[PDB]
């Protein structure tokens, strides 16, 4: 019986140049796991030295990793996920896991899972997901447009796999650059790629439903839109001061006006009696995400479920900090009928986790950014091989995924 | 002493949303290696695609990935995966091309790159263990970080800074990633451009080249950093894109082969600017031995398109006395092996060595393993955001963590035109 022998976690950086932690897990039969961290919600722990990366350092997390959770896990069965996280939690002591840090304690959780993954010959799908499953290929949503809300997206929700809804993204996004440069508007990217052009939000999907007719798609069928208004940003609601109620019309005018299929935060997470009636108004009619709401936390969710808030959410790992407690939310989610959408974080890293996560929990929404930058392909990618790996038994969600 | 049992392709993304493969060979021992391909933006190795455009615009590679699991596969069945002369001369003859145009210098790298992961994995070493073999000697190379781009206002393509200075690669990256945040920061409160470009370098509007070098300089005082110290510029020029018979289309003008000469000059001199790269065309190599006679001992003079990674091309220009290092790039040749004999042929004229990425990169980390195994002392692989690019800095961080003392950071003794 392969045990845990060692852990070790260095200083890396992240895909904007800020300091994170990579974790390798070894154990006794010599296999080992590798998992790096992305980028209220579980606290992540900082150096705030000034002098070194702008305060930004992970050393002190590192510390926690490699001493005082190496410590108390040496001697674990990796296959005890649950134990092995509520050993993390209990050392931790607190409820934000401000002592040890979420970077800290999620990095191990992670690569536990890798190690035993690895022991035992699977894939990090197979051995999360069952022999078994279901398993299924998430569909993407993917942020072209950003914002002078913060994403405009793009669902390929009538590709008929998922190869084919990222080849329908890739050229979605190459007919808006070259718009965008025929118009003499901005064209680089921001952290998650996507283009900052621009007059009123509105006029921002007006040029991405052109570069989905340019490649020849239909907008009705192929590919949709979604959005994130941020709004927690917004609030007591910022072109102009709209109340909750003004700002409900307009999403639900836009719902009207465009194939808008799915809405992140349309209000702030201080809100809740107005996400209620955004809700009542639009839950079977959109996709109502909530990200800043929920922050990946069971518990909040469980409330949210009760008082009728939303009708989907947004799973970030980090934001939680362990493995066990993010699925607890997944299977919450999906046992009351609300949408799971596995997401990354705006500092991400070569570490494609969330691709296994998507399918071995059957979530069948991914948000893993533009169509530009390794940070955000290199999840694609595995995806691509997940898929050809899968074949038959990992059907593309398509509009499948959408339970509203 | 296992043997190749199985080679598969197949079509993936890079990190410009355009169509690359990736590879895996696997061998009987079910040890098995991963590679990917990535992609640059004259004689250069034939990148094969499949022009259908109606898929991804034509730049899909079907053709290629087909390329590999059939004929390459094919020819390949059974060899050991250590013999990569061997391996890359089969693929070399099979193409029978000067060019790969037939095969695909893509399909043929991929497969060449996968056999070395292959064999690395089976006898369970890391890539540069394996290629630079049990002793070694190992280095961390000295990067060069592309931090303003160009060529949206700017002639010049790369601006870049070089931390020489740092005492090992870590504090390299460190300093580096300061300069990037700081820069960042100037730029946001200037209320100037901030997005970036496909090496993830920043690229705001600027009144001159020069500026760009300016703005750089201001970024590394601000991160207390010490210009022309612990930290210098390096520049691409790219000059092959701004040369229309017989001039350089420079800042809204039009210079000679010696006015651009001149220009240089001045920048080397006015700054602490330690290399140069393709500060001529790849065809004005008369202007080009000028150059080198000018600057050969004053600054590094990197060879990129001129020489594009090909060993019978850079001989040629060590016979003329052209440039005093070259850009080494895996797909512009198409082989690990005629990749290494390009790095053996410039170490034994003296000539400097930068491994570098492509503008399409993917996740693929090999040009880290390889600047360390070759102690090549130069590497040449992006701005400070993108996985793209950081994925290949994360890399050469834990290889230095695990060489440790064995593989010293390069600093000065990279450079060695003096
Ligand atoms: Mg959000
Ligand atoms: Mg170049």
């Amino acid at each position: 019986t392969a045990t845990i022998t060692d852990i070790n976690a260095h200083e890396i950086l992240d895909s904007r140049a800020n300091p994170t932690l990579e974790v390798r897990v070894t154990l006794s039969s010599q296999a080992y796991g590798c998992a790096a961290v992305p980028s209220r919600e579980a606290v992540e722990l900082r150096d705030n030295d000034l002098e070194r990366y702008g305060g930004k350092g992970v050393l002190q997390a590192v510390e926690n990793v490699n001493g005082p959770i190496r410590d108390a896990l040496l001697g674990q069965d990796p296959r005890s996920q649950e134990e092995i996280d509520r050993i993390m939690i209990e050392l931790d002591g607190t409820e934000n896991k401000a002592n040890l840090g979420a970077n800290a304690i999620l990095g191990v959780s992670l690569a536990v899972a890798y190690a035993a993954a690895n022991n035992a010959d699977l894939p990090l799908y197979r051995y999360l997901g069952g022999d078994g499953g279901p398993f299924s290929m998430p569909v993407p949503m993917m942020n072209i447009i950003n914002g002078n809300f913060q994403e405009f997206m793009i669902v390929p929700v009538g590709a008929p796999t998922f190869a084919e809804a990222l080849r329908y993204g890739a050229e979605v996004f190459h007919a808006l650059k070259k718009r965008l440069v025929s118009r003499g508007l901005m064209s680089a990217v921001g952290d998650e790629g996507g283009f900052a052009p621009l007059p009123n939000n509105e006029a921002a999907f007006e040029l991405i439903l052109e570069a989905i007719e340019d490649a020849n798609y239909v907008p009705g069928k192929d590919i949709y839109l979604a959005l994130d208004a941020a709004s927690s940003e917004l609030y007591g609601y910022d072109n102009n001061q709209l109340t909750s109620e003004e700002m409900i019309d307009r999403l639900t005018e836009w719902t009207k006006k465009y194939p808008v299929i799915s809405i992140e935060d349309g209000l702030s997470e201080n809100d809740w009696a107005g996400w209620k009636l955004l809700t009542e108004r639009l839950e079977n009619k959109v996709q109502l995400v909530g990200d800043d709401i929920f922050v990946t936390n069971p518990d909040i969710l469980e409330k949210g479920i009760k008082k009728n808030i939303a009708n989907a959410i947004l799973v970030k790992l980090n934001q939680i900090g362990t493995l066990t407690e993010t699925l607890a939310t997944v299977g919450l989610a999906k046992s009351n009928k609300y949408g799971v959408i596995i997401s990354h974080r705006s500092g991400e890293t070569e570490d494609t986790t969330i691709a296994d996560l998507a399918v071995a929990t059957d979530a069948r929404q991914i948000k893993t950014g533009s169509l530009c930058r390794s940070d955000r392909v290199a999840k694609y990618n595995r995806l691509l091989q997940i898929e050809r790996e899968l074949n038959d038994q990992a059907p593309y969600a398509g509009k499948e995924a959408f339970l509203f």
